[PDB]
């Protein structure tokens, strides 16, 4: 995989990746504004580098997030679409670093870094097993 | 209303269910399917600023509450359901509006990241009155 390579995928946000429905389970979010949550950008940018990596990755290997830094400076309703690119940092090991970006067609709304390390997921899975009450 | 003491720390605690995987984060994503079935960092995410949060809610104004404008977090550890993820969030300074926190978590079992998270506080209408104008 190359050092520059990018990847942008593009998602229309909807009602249901708001605030408040990332933590039903919190009564402090219930008047959380209605606008996409940074969790759910997280996840919309981890998904990007995923994407990215997937042709890359032999059988039975994949992919686990290892860090995320980011802003989150404008807010967007449900409607909008979001573009995120990712442009390959680095790569050292079994790490991989991404410059993330994300705009809503009006303004910029987030950027940062995110780190990512390759997993045997078949040795991995067996770990958190290790790891379950 | 008091306000806010820097250094003070707080904890969050919660019990992570089987429906804050990866997958649950992106039901519409088929490139997750094959994610192992451990705490999304994006809920991890979440329940950080959740932690902060709560801690900030009996400062705030009527009318009034916040955003995660920032976050730089190592996600370290994975968490299989059942685990009690304990966040520790603690607040470093609040200029204006903008209150800057040192965030980490811990599952009972392994510190699973830790970093800074940085919020905005808002009223909550007026807000709304801004974005409105991008819906």
């Amino acid at each position: 995989m190359r050092v520059g390579e990018r990847f942008t995928h593009d998602f229309v946000v909807p009602p249901h990746k708001t605030v408040r429905h990332l933590y039903p389970e919190s009564p402090e979010f219930a008047e959380a504004p209605e606008v996409f949550a940074t969790g759910f950008m997280v996840g919309l940018m981890e998904w990007a580098c995923v994407r990215a990596m997937a042709p890359y990755l032999e059988p039975g290997e994949g992919s686990l997030g290892t860090a995320i830094c980011v802003t989150h400076t404008a807010a967007t309703p449900p409607g909008l679409t979001v573009t995120v690119t990712a442009e390959l940092r680095s790569v050292e090991g079994r790490r991989l670093s991404w410059r993330v970006s994300a705009h809503d067609g009006v303004d910029e709304i987030g950027s940062g870094t995110h780190e990512r390390a390759v997993i045997h997921l078949e040795k991995f899975n067996a770990k958190v097993r290790q790891k379950t009450p």
